[PDB]
């Protein structure tokens, strides 16, 4: 296994200046024919010249158009290809080569492959080199001519990147399109597209140069008639991209193509983004609500990468989060614009405090620049993303809107054209950190820690009022675990959000203020506050960090109603559920232990369930933030503040606890689900593609919760609701129907329904199959059974395979099953899929991340799985990689 490290940097002794592609599609095979125009960098010292090659066919490889023998003058081991030094010009040369690949087989999505009957590539990471011979690095930039052809009939549209210059017919039922791209490209975004694509179009006219761009969505026929809401997303993140932060699309056109079998959301080729399916195609009619806000983003991501990752570049992928999480953290600004509900802040909230700290109290834990890997296809983790977003994002709260601008200006001017690194980033905000405090003497080195340095810190705080004073102080401290990675670690520089409350009157104390904590404590001292206040601390999640807030559940519940910020809100609800979750998970497990008779739980506090039917029977308060008070927090973040967790105990916990306060508030869950269904389920736009509501799709989230808590609670008669329910004209409404139907015995004539609904529609099958996995049945084993046997059988696509398995892994009490039966059938599904894609394999591993921070015996079940996928075999180079740094071997 080799393992690449950063600190081993170095450039190419090589120069790739011109690449000429010809790309032959055919029946049985595909053939790619070469030409590199290559030079030698300054960095030359007589190296042999060796390319990435992997799994292909050498017809023939030329240099100089002097045909080269095997043996003799190179060597070819199917990954890399040698052609001794001695065979190498000294000055600039022609490299060529012909091979072969097979795009029908190729089964694991990387390089060129076929999607049903869709030829596409995927390049990035390192895939360049399962097309053609390349030097396969973002720093080996290049000019690209491409010319494909292949059958007329089957594949009447040919695409790649840059002007399409060419047309032309071919003998033998056969037609070839030429492109050509100027601008130097790192291979990665590379892409070709071959099929029978139907399309919708439309112009952009940009805001300062008045270039006209022309825009095209494609996809298959059959749904073409789902392209028109990422059409308009496209145009509304142009929009975005040129308002906030004054960048315009500088190509003529640009082009977004879905195909159904893709191993992640999208790639931002450039000129021709890549689409899952599930990520670009929608209608109201069969798409969920979920659908709405996927395309907005993942169209925004790809768009936002034409500067941050494609304009702008990569020097090497360990600088991966310089365009990952920066793209994301444009994303996040960009859908918080669009959608203008704080449940969209709040939902990324949400993601990284369950997922990715998961991740960064793993074995797996890493920083969001990493010091080495073994495989890339691993290496686009919820650590390089979702907390590179954050660290990208603190960079916007430190500096505030105005200066953030212009730092971000002077990145992109200064690095246009280029590759770039974490340090190019830091150092642009440096400048503009320089004039926000006035003085050049200040610097943001270390701020550099946040790309370092792993793991999750913990902030806590201690208060004191003087009363006589009027004067208020808050002590911080920061702490972050030592761990594999650092053995100590150091203070970051923690930008603290906050607000002062006043607790007789709600009101805000001192203006916004954001406190800028650089050492391991601090004390902020504030004057003339003329009462004692309520603390609102780190105010829009300031700085990706474990909150110790330190406050009474009064506090809390103060802040919950009153507070102006909603993640303080949502965060001091959080705190009240955790505090309650962990009090009644520990008498729970002692009662366990100890084999008691008869115990005690601590009730859940009476305030905090009335100040939720406050908020709840607001009429001015939001929908989607009223779904998140009454839903307990997620299991994967609970599971960070308990050791040996015991999965039977944490859902018994989690029930008396929904009981607890369902015996008080059911019946204004009732009273709520019946008053907001005129506005939650109205179809006045129903069949306009072009209007998307986002308050009204948080309505039916509330409706859809409420009917949820209901169920589970057989609430008198409430299997009327469910059954009229089910036949409501939206997909999120009717599919709710069939999981909440699971405590009735109505639940599989609810399945057979909702199926017939389903079966017609690719993605909306794949939501049947996600909403049956996740279904809370005593006979979900059984059920899947079925899936596999009826509907999944060997589909290799990978949006199938997610479906059936993945939402079940969250079944609390099923999938960890004490007999470890669900770990042992996720193992298999693995093992079977890392036959042919283990990229996708090893997704699949996600739910094994938490294993050792359960309790012992599920710990050993899940160990044993783990080690039995080790010993395979034919296990592949991704899956070995990530279980070896997983069991910590
Ligand atoms: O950043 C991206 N597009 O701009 C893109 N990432 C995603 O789509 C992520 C984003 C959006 C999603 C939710 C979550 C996981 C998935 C889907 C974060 C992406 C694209 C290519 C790859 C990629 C890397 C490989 F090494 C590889 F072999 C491959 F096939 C794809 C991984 C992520
Ligand atoms: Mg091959
Ligand atoms: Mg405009
Ligand atoms: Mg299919
Ligand atoms: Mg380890
Ligand atoms: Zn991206």
């Amino acid at each position: 296994p080799k393992i690449h490290y950063r600190k081993d940097y170095k450039p190419s002794g090589f120069i790739i200046n011109q690449v000429t592609l010809n790309i032959n599609i055919h029946d049985q095979e595909t053939i790619v024919r070469s030409v590199l125009d290559m030079d030698i960098s300054k960095h030359n010292v007589g190296e042999d010249l060796v390319f990435d090659g992997v799994g292909l066919k050498i017809n023939e490889i030329s240099i100089n158009n002097k045909k080269l023998v095997e043996g003799e003058e190179y060597t070819y081991d199917n990954e890399f290809l040698t052609i001794f030094s001695k065979f190498v010009p000294k000055s600039k040369f022609a490299f060529s080569s012909e091979v072969i690949i097979h795009p029908e087989t190729n089964y694991a999505l990387t390089g060129l492959y076929k999607s049903k009957n869709i030829i596409v590539s995927q390049c990035e990471a390192t895939g360049f080199r399962r097309i053609t011979f390349f030097i396969d690095r973002p720093d080996m930039m290049a000019k690209y001519d491409v010319t494909v052809t292949a059958d007329k009939e089957k594949y009447p549209v040919l695409l790649s990147n840059g002007d399409k210059v060419n047309e032309f017919e071919i003998p033998g039922g056969r037609h070839g399109a030429r492109f050509n791209d100027p601008p130097l490209k790192p291979c990665y975004l590379f892409a070709v597209v071959a099929g029978d694509l139907k399309h919708l179009s439309a112009t952009y006219i940009t805001k300062y140069t008045k270039k006209k761009v022309e825009l095209y969505v494609f996809s298959e026929e059959k749904y073409v008639s789902k392209l028109q809401w990422a059409l308009e997303c496209l145009k509304k993140s142009m929009a975005f991209d040129e308002d906030y932060f004054g960048l315009e699309y500088d190509l003529s056109r640009l082009n977004l193509v879905a195909v159904s079998d893709f191993n992640v959301g999208a790639m931002e080729n450039k000129g021709l983004n890549i689409f899952n399916a599930n990520s670009l195609l929608a209608s109201k009619k069969n798409s969920i609500d979920f659908s709405y806000a996927r395309i907005l983003t993942v169209v925004g991501h790809e768009y936002f990468h034409q500067y941050t990752g494609n304009r702008v570049t990569l020097r090497d992928w360990f600088q991966l989060t310089l365009k990952e999480g920066l793209t994301v953290h444009r994303e996040n600004l960009f859908s918080e614009e669009m959608t203008k509900t704080v449940t969209t802040r709040l939902s990324h909230v949400d993601l990284l405090r369950s997922v990715q700290f998961l991740e960064d109290s793993s074995p797996l834990s890493h920083p969001i620049r990493p010091e080495s890997y073994v495989s890339m296809e691993n290496f686009y983790t919820t650590t390089v993303y979702d907390k590179g977003s954050e660290v990208m994002r603190m960079y916007l709260t430190i500096l505030g809107e105005e200066y953030y601008k212009k730092g971000f200006d002077i990145y992109i001017k200064k690095n246009d054209g280029n590759t770039a690194t974490c340090e190019d980033f830091n150092y642009a905000m440096e400048q503009a950190y320089k004039m926000k405090k006035a003085d050049n003497s200040a610097n943001l080195n270390q701020y550099l820690l946040w790309f370092s340095q792993s793991g999750t810190p913990h902030v806590s705080f201690k208060y004191n009022y003087d009363a006589e004073k009027k004067q208020y102080s808050i002590h911080v401290n920061q702490y972050t675990k030592p761990d594999e990675n650092q053995k100590e670690k150091k203070p970051l520089f923690i930008p603290i959000s906050v607000g002062l409350i006043n607790p007789e009157n709600g009101k805000e104390m001192i203006s916004q203020t954001t406190l800028e904590l650089t050492k391991e404590s601090d004390t902020f001292v504030f004057n003339n506050i003329a009462v004692k206040p309520i603390p609102s601390l780190f105010r829009g999640f300031s700085a990706p960090v474990y909150i110790e807030d330190q406050l009474t559940d009064e506090e809390r519940i103060l802040l919950l109603k009153y507070d102006s910020d909603a993640f303080v809100r949502y965060n001091s609800c959080t705190n009240i559920y955790m505090k309650q979750i962990l009090m009644n998970y520990n008498e729970f497990l002692k009662a366990k232990n100890e084999k008691l008779e008869s115990f005690q739980l601590t009730p859940v506090n009476a305030q905090f369930i009335d100040a939720i039917k406050y908020l709840l029977e607001d009429p001015h308060a939001d929908a989607g933030f009223k779904s998140y008070i009454v839903s307990l927090p997620q299991d994967r973040y609970i599971i960070n503040f308990v050791s040996n967790l015991d999965t039977d105990v944490l859902a018994d916990t989690k029930e008396y606890i929904y009981k607890q306060i369902g015996d008080k508030l059911n019946d204004v869950y009732y009273k709520m689900f019946k008053s907001l269904e005129a506005k939650a389920d109205d179809l006045t736009y129903f069949n306009d593609e072009s209007h998307v509501d986002f308050d009204q799709m948080n309505m039916r989230t509330l409706r859809n919760t409420l009917l949820s808590l209901l169920s589970k609670a057989q609430y008198p008669n409430i299997l009327n609701e469910i059954i009229e329910h089910s036949k409501s004209p939206y997909p999120s409404n009717w599919l709710t129907s069939l999981s909440v139907s699971a405590y009735f015995d109505k639940y599989f004539e609810l399945y057979d329904k909702t199926y017939k609904l389903s079966k017609d529609d690719e993605l909306l099958l794949q939501e049947w199959l996600k909403t049956v996995s996740r279904s809370d049945r005593k006979d979900i084993y059984e059920i899947l059974k079925k899936l596999e046997n009826e509907v999944l059988k060997d589909s290799k696509n990978p949006n199938d395979i997610r479906a059936v398995y993945l939402p079940f892994t969250n079944n609390l009490r099923r999938f960890h099953d004490i007999s470890g039966k669900g770990y042992k059938l996720i193992a298999e599904v693995i093992t079977k899929t890392d036959k042919f894609n283990p990229m996708v394999a090893t997704q699949l591993c996600e739910p094994f991340k938490l294993w050792n921070k359960l309790d012992t015996k599920r710990q050993e079940l899940m160990l044993n799985e783990m080690n039995t996928m080790l010993q395979e075999p034919q296990i592949s180079n991704n899956l070995k990689e990530y279980l070896l740094r997983l069991t910590n071997k």
